[PDB]
């Protein structure tokens, strides 16, 4: 078992924080499999289909910074495409590894199973291009420095990298680093932080009142402490969009609620678009986390700061590192101090589960009811709250649960999906049971795409789904399912069976009935924009 | 004039080692233009047309090791296509600069000259995607560190970079750079560098004659001064191929000649192929330097190094940079010490030229009898061989030679160019005019393609050219001409001219007739190849 | 000599229209040149570099609607990049042969010369897509019917295909066809015609005047003699733009002169934009076409017809022949009837230019001066008049023209182009003599671009140019210069010239001197827009 170059690989996933590797083995990765289960510090976790395995890595990754997913050439990583994308979209750093034939079996141009059947072999590639901010094809003579390139990019970045190992360069010999890879990210030109700095000054020198509003962009380069310790010793009011919800302690002072444009509440609107000078940090204002784009900022009013590129008014201040430009308005800023029961609907469904959240807990919300119902959940500390508004793939949430769980095994995993939604990722349900998981499920039964309903065609059969009988899936995807499922109707009852698993000492699966119309008030607004889109 | 990023891109060009921007105006960068114009440490050198710009830009970088062409989006940028793609092909670090229309106007798809008519921006960017090592389009919010991350990788890999400047983007506010862009260029892993070093000391240890056999790379990552050193303390057989003749002092003890497969002489060829141990230092064995592939070097009997990995045997140590490699091969190997006159002929012209090139030279060969025929001139020292064997593009030499001059103004510049070669570039001989350069030219006018004859159809229509009055070029693209003009046919008119332009005290333009079908020695080995390929 | 691939491509040539080829020859192509030099169908002609040669096909298919180049792979297909490019943007229908290493070589990935090095060798090919409206990488396999395939396509949207020809797939067995290829185009489905029938009765029914608007699409598509028939017969104001200024005789009754928007004389712009209803036929509204986009015709008032679909008011017809659209125009229209100097300027320069030209002339002129003042010329009748004005590509006009004699040698081809342009493809001035054409070639010297200058920066160092000799260029790319030259500052001079060289019995060369900032009329306008976008 001489050191080789799939043993430097593995050494560098657990270098960039992954512990485990996630995919579905295939002819082309099987002997690379060896290596990764004789590895002491990475875990083989097979899952039931390679997309699943890709959503899976994308939550890993929000809890552990990094992660990593196997797949097999052609037909194991094109079923991951959506995966990836979406990852690439939210900025989450996924290496995504695909083995394949030998490096002369491809010159040769053979008729290879997994291959079109023209003799090409770097179709696949290309494809993944625009979703991964790295690639490459590893060769004999590339290996090891190609490898510490894409994931040095992707931590940088904090996207998807992509690595073509053709399975006889995984074989070849190599020698062990020396050094773990070092992320060590450069600091800003001097003049540039100070041309940011003066202009920011003034802008906050003649500022009546202050707002900070932060989203994704700062979880994802680790700037979370930063942000909660900012407002802790600067008192303001502050925010997050649907996105970054999590980051702050909800309950503290100077925190009315999560922003989303003219679709927020009137106390949030007054906090955010009020303030005179409002600082917009890891923002990105998308359709859906604006209600349409009604948000009302403007270039003057706000100073924003991006991965390596700041804003005061209309001056960009770019080579500018986001946690620098961070560290510098927070100078500034305390340089400027200022003064019932029954039937269950959306309504009476989140006020129950807002008395359930508690510190520590992992909540996944899917597209529809459950992500725009969950918006309002006013969140306690330490709650890592994970939830895909930009790329918006239904489905996703129920298998990032299993890569959550996977990733903190002593966290209470809250699992918030529409029974719509959890149709098409439900196999990995299968895999949470094999890996006895104690997360808490709830699907949202409506009969259908209520969200939908809600867009376009409300009565239309296309917003119809094959309906499930949700409480006997466990029993159907395992031989002993260490697990404990509900029907609930009543707000009672829901009440009643999340007390009997508020410490998950099972996987507890409970289907929540409600109304086929019932539409959170947040919902409402983004419904009536989309549709006024399509018209 | 506020310092804006037009100025920022200028200041890193000068901390890369430009002093010289060539390129031809156009619409979307006249205002840029105005930056060049007015700074101090960048001088603007237009040329006649796109293409001849990137092969001055070239030759410029083979010069000062770093080159930019300035070119205008669409028309002007594919014009340069060939140019670049040269450049990439044998790693000439050249950064292709590209005024466009505003970002907005590109927004609004517009019907803009010089698009293909469709209101898309990015199909020339996309173009030169396999021809860059890095590209990137400028934008308000990325401009600085997108224009250092570009610059960055060419000085790694040494290849041509590509920037599309927006002409709003130009006019931004940027702030100076406090620090000159850096190279440093990272260190090996102790580890790997480590289990070279054994390799290649056991390899050694127990062979009875080594040989070097170095090639353009060296040249390429400015380890020439190494390699001369190297040779120097370490006697030993050593030559390099085509490309890169010029790193040895030929007229030194241990070079018998440049080596070309089984075309090269049997001094050579023993010196070389018989050395139980051959060490291959940036070495690239193509089919116009090995005559065929006719290389007697295996596996085992060799060690290479290449720009990132080095290879003893069959086992590639990736990741060691090649100054590192070569500096511990250069440790081992101290451990290891073992002791004319008459009618113009392809034959008495390159015996003449001989007894001409001094210490200092710039000799560029174009392809065809020129470059196959320069391969055999015992090259003094100092002297800078520009040769284009892999890319081979004709027409390239004569402007490649403009750029070399512009680089080292105070050098003797020769250009040995076909009739054919010198047809397609030579309206940048009224720029050598215009600038005042005192280049010596040879054209050697064998009335048409001899090579191509050589190759196939040697009486046919197609391997004519049009019969043109060389003598007569200067007085036509000058209005007062700084040259003087021969027509020679006799070894003692070539001896005596060469005598009387020795001094370059102006642009010497030299035509050269020679025999239709008169061949190099080397040329009918490799032509006879090549037309086997043919077959 | 059996009959092969080689000779299928060629006799499919035929078939389209084209009896000779243009390119330059190149190892992998050699083979193939031997059965076009023995085809007693297409004529071979050799260029001086391949971006002069895709210049002169294109300009070769703008007089016989179909032309063909050749070049070899990688260094001579990317310096005809830009000829492709302008060809495709302008719809041009340009055949691009390009000869290539043979099939088991590539798959082989060898380092061969032309190619980047990296054993790739389908860049270049991908590289091409966005210009092509076909292409295809010819095997033994597929030869025939894809080089069927690519032909067809080209002639349907009227635009540049690709061919990669390997060595050894030329000399494939293949038999020939009993057809020639045909073009039939299908008709438009008659209930879609019928609904734009309708839609446009309606419209012209209502319509107190109507105006007709034309451009190059018409000239592309084969629909001169229908534009030219219709006017005479339904009399009405008409006008073409730049683009397609050659379609009218200009001297008919209901023209009055060029339209180019805002910048259109008054008469012009009341003939066209007066009318309550306009016909644009095969129309592009670009921005040099239409100074700035300042044309004032709404889409209620407008009616136009493009290739494949017509327009009335906001509905769109999609699957309608243009010659069918423009025929049941023709029926509806019939249906609704209605009531000297002494020193050279611009000014005196076209107005002498203008009692010169005569019917069946070719009149090329390029981008500047030249442009701009020759779109004020009122043509005779069957004069082609070639420009490029949305590809917009100096130095294209001086090779075009080499294009159009070779198509018609019989015809009077007149050159109007600026000194900075013709420096850029002067090498095929060399061609023209040796194929003994008899141009008469104007170069308008006002020492540099005045456009440019125009434009920004009119003292600024980079609009200047090398100063050449002009007249004694021909006796410089000629060793028996079958020509007449003059160097011209007065008008008195320009008119005598002209008489003596009236019937083009050689070569003329008329340097024609101007005052540096001396600018056409209309050019003032478009440079102003052309600044305003800088700002
Ligand atoms: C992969 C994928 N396919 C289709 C869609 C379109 N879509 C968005 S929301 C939705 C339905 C949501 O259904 P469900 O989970 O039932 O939600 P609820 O009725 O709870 O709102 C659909 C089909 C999507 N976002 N992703
Ligand atoms: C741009 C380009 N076009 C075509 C070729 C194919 N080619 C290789 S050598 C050659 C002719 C060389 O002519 P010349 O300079 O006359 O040389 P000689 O007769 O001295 O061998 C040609 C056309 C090429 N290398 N590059
Ligand atoms: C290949 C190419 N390079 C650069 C330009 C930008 N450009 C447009 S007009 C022009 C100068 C025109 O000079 P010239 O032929 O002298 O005309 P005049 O002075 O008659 O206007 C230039 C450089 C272009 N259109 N095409
Ligand atoms: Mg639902
Ligand atoms: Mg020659
Ligand atoms: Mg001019």
């Amino acid at each position: 078992t001489p050191y080789c170059v799939a043993d430097y690989l593995l050494d560098r996933l657990t270098d960039c924080g992954a512990d485990h590797l996630f995919g579905v083995p295939g002819d082309y990765n099987l002997q690379f499999l060896d290596h990764v289960i004789d590895s002491p510090d990475i875990c083989w976790v097979g899952c039931a289909n390679e997309l699943n395995a890709s959503y899976a890595a994308d939550g890993y990754a929000r809890c552990k910074g990094f992660a990593a997913l196997l797949t097999t050439f052609g037909v194991g990583e094109l079923s991951a495409m959506n995966g990836i994308a979406g990852s690439y979209a939210e900025h989450v750093p996924v290496l995504h590894i695909v083995g394949a034939p030998g490096t002369a079996a491809q010159q040769r141009g053979e008729l290879l199973h997994h291959t079109l059947g023209d003799g090409e072999f770097r179709h696949f590639y290309h494809m993944s291009e625009p979703i991964t901010v790295a690639q490459a094809v590893l060769t004999e003579q590339n290996a090891c420095y190609e490898i510490d390139r894409v994931l040095t990019t992707m931590l940088r970045e904090r996207r998807p990298g992509y690595l073509m190992l053709p399975a006889d360069v995984a074989k070849k010999a190599a020698t062990p680093p020396v050094n773990a890879l070092t992320h060590k990210q450069a600091h800003a030109d001097s003049a540039c932080l100070k041309a940011f700095r003066d202009a920011a000054e003034n802008k906050l020198a003649m500022s009546k009142r202050t707002a900070l509003l932060a989203d994704f962009l700062v979880l994802r380069h680790g700037l979370k402490h930063a942000l909660q310790k900012w407002v802790k010793e600067v008192p303001m009011a502050h925010a997050t969009m649907l996105m970054g919800k999590g980051i702050f302690d909800e309950r503290q002072a100077g925190f009315y609620g999560t922003y989303s444009g003219s679709a927020s509440t009137g106390a949030v609107k007054e906090a955010i678009e009020g303030a005179d000078t409002v600082l917009c940090v890891g923002t990105r204002f998308t359709d859906t986390l604006t209600a349409g784009f009604t948000h009302q900022l403007t270039p003057a009013q706000t100073i924003e700061v991006q991965p390596h590129a700041a804003r005061v008014g209309d001056v960009w201040f770019t080579g500018i590192p986001m946690n620098q430009a961070i560290e510098t308005l927070v100078e500034l800023c305390k340089q400027h101090v200022h003064a019932p029961d029954g039937s269950l609907t959306q309504e009476n469904f989140w006020r129950t589960l807002q008395t359930f959240i508690r510190p520590g807990d992992i909540i996944l919300a899917d597209q529809g009811t459950s992500a725009f119902g969950a918006i309002d959940l006013r969140l306690p500390a330490d709650v890592n709250f994970i939830v895909q508004p930009l790329w918006g793939s239904i489905g996703y949430t129920l298998a990032a649960a299993f890569g959550a769980q996977t990733a903190c095994p002593n966290r209470r995993v809250i699992v918030l999906t529409g029974d719509g939604a959890a149709q098409l990722t439900i196999q990995e349900l299968g895999s949470m049971l094999r890996d006895k998981q104690h997360p808490i499920i709830l699907v949202l039964n409506n009969e259908g795409y209520t969200v939908e309903r809600a867009i376009h065609g409300a009565e239309q059969r296309y917003n119809d789904i094959a309906l499930w009988n949700w409480t006997h899936i466990p029993q159907a995807l395992s031989l002993d399912p260490q697990s404990e499922c509900w029907r609930v109707s009543e707000a009672e009852q829901l009440a009643d069976v999340l007390e009997k698993v508020a410490h998950h000492e099972r996987l507890s699966l409970i289907e929540v009935m409600l109304p086929k119309a019932d539409i959170p008030p947040l919902l409402g607004a983004l419904t009536k924009a989309l549709e006024a889109c399509n018209n």
